[PDB]
């Protein structure tokens, strides 16, 4: 059975939720075989190896994004302390969890380098009246709705810098620096963390939130033929899952003060709460996007590959109950 | 049964091999239940902790350990390609290793610190006769020992420092510094490794090697009251043995370059044949000691300490086929 027959049931909504998952989790099986190595020596090599190549290199409607997503429209691993958090609370839990970790205190200068829809942004504004908050963004979309929440909410103390921030350009400086889920997306992470740290005093701390596995890392991309998933999901091969402790090879021009991780069922209760909350609300989803889409099918295509996003990350980040895939936090302070 | 009564059986020869190592085995055993957390969320949280209080931190005639150790008297792990290969073999291939690993080239200015019995010294400065080779040690007999073996081998490009390492201020700079499995003694690592970066250039390569555990960290010493080995082999709290990746944590004042373990059986290996050989020099090792010690009996308990710490390293290092506790290596540059 080739990929275009699979990706035809796929697209016609002929495999059911059951088959669906255990073709994902069976796509993810195999890529945990292809990254344990049998000793130690080995895995560090592979890992090594992986780290030495590293040091070589139409928008959705928000109203759509508010029916799928939680309040907030934090897209991003969520902190769920209970079996009935709701997806809300859980952004809420997160935010603060980023906070903590952070050391965000009122008065500082804080920095959201790829913000998304701003929830972050706007958590920390509200919380500290002294604090002033900078989102960075490439979407003007983002930027827009971030800087309407902010009017909506009576808040003075945010900014949103439009930018590639791979091309930033500046010699301002910020006492927090904040990087959720982010880096991921970063082609040159040396040269990333060295930009970041030109961006830094002495005083400043940085706060890195990534996806990753606990002992390998991979790009997002098929290991064969049969892995019809990964290039559905991500056309592009854009985007790299660090293992949990890559960063720590890349202390160039930062250095580690605290290293956590997050068990990946918080990642899969995130994805499970979207993939419902839309399915909940797949009709007025639908409609939202036709308009922008101009068919049925072109809408159809776009829930298509967002649900299955959802599916496969439940599969993903709940396997073995959340001790494969998870999340990564690291603080640093400037060299 | 107390200690005291192993203890007393231990010193009277009354405990057999297989009884022996059986004992000591399961004091390593309850040490990886101590180590091994539930989650990767609870290892790192177990390993930072380990790490952040870091942060806050008569000899033997040279006769004796001749009929021990192999021909150079190496004191640290040795690197075992055949099932047949001979100690002394072993010693030449791991400083081969050291070298290859530590980018050794003729010319450099090396600076081995702790350099024990000088194998690594004396190999460099006959390879490379353009290398200036400096040892550094804490003990005259070693000095002394490496400057008469330099004498014999016709070589003029050895010196060697006389000093504790922790409290040695000079401004002299070396092209490689290498640190044989002295790390593990050292009280202050935050500290040492800051005083060895200003030992170095912009041109320079740290070189270190130490006896590790892959997963977590732990000072050597006794867990509990049934551990009658770790303070017999260690009376003092002065050996830590850490995980293969907490070095990664000390890059205030250099930065990684590269990074591996040598299982732990080379280890292993090279604590067998060291028994092995002692072992068959019972006889005249007990004659050689007995002038300095004084009494049959004060020879018997320096004999049983040296042979247990063997019998010991054996089950360590040979434990899971050499998966838990290995070698670690790490090549650093200055920040
Ligand atoms: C996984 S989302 C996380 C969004 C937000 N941090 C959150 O937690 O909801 C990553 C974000 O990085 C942004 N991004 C990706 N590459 C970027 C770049 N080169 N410059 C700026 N933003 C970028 C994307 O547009 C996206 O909003
Ligand atoms: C495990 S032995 C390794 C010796 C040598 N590198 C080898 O591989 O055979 C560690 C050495 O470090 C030395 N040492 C320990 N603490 C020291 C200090 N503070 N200053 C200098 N040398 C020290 C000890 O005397 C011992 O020779
Ligand atoms: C970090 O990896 C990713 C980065 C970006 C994306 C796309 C981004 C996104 C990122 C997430 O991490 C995520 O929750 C997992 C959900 C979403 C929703 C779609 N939005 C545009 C997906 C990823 O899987
Ligand atoms: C690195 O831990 C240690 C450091 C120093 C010692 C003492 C030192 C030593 C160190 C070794 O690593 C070793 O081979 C394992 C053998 C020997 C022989 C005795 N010599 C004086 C023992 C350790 O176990």
């Amino acid at each position: 059975e080739s990929i275009g027959e699979i990706m035809g049931k796929l697209m016609q909504g002929e495999i059911g939720d059951e088959e669906l998952s255990k073709r994902i989790k069976e796509i993810f099986g195999k890529r945990l075989q292809w990254g344990y190595k049998p000793t130690h020596q080995q895995q560090l090599a592979f890992n090594l190896d992986f780290i030495k190549s590293l040091k070589e290199m139409y928008e959705l409607p928000s109203a759509f994004l508010e029916a799928a997503f939680g309040k907030t429209i934090k897209q991003s691993g969520c902190y769920f302390k209970d079996e009935t958090t709701t997806i809300d609370e859980a952004e809420e839990a997160s935010h603060e969890l980023y906070c903590e970790r952070a050391q965000i205190k009122d008065g500082q200068t804080v920095l959201d380098i790829g913000c998304g829809q701003g929830g972050l942004v706007l958590h920390i504004a509200q919380k500290y009246k002294n604090c002033h908050v900078t989102g960075l963004t490439n979407s003007k979309a983002q930027k827009n709705y971030i800087l309407m929440q902010a009017e909506k909410l009576q808040l003075s103390n945010v900014d949103v810098i439009l930018a590639d921030v791979t091309k930033h350009e500046s010699d301002k400086t910020y006492d927090r620096i904040l990087v959720i889920e982010t880096i991921e997306h970063m082609k040159n992470i040396q040269l990333f963390m060295k930009k970041l740290s030109t961006w830094m005093t002495e005083d400043s701390l940085l706060f890195v939130d990534h996806i990753c596995h606990k002992t390998f890392s991979h790009h997002f991309e098929a290991i064969d033929e049969d892995d019809w998933y990964s290039g559905f999901i991500f056309p592009k091969g854009c985007v790299t899952i660090l293992s949990a402790s890559a960063l720590l090879y890349f202390q160039d021009d930062v250095t580690i003060l605290d290293h956590w991780v997050v068990n990946g069922m918080h990642m899969a209760r995130s994805v499970d709460a979207w993939r419902k909350k839309l399915d909940k609300n797949m009709e007025l989803a639908r409609e939202i996007l036709l308009p922008g889409l101009g068919s049925k099918e072109a809408v159809n295509g776009v829930i298509t590959h967002i649900r299955t996003f959802c599916m496969g990350g439940y599969e993903q980040f709940s396997y073995n109950n959340g001790e494969e895939w998870m999340v990564a936090q690291m603080l640093f302070k400037k060299k």
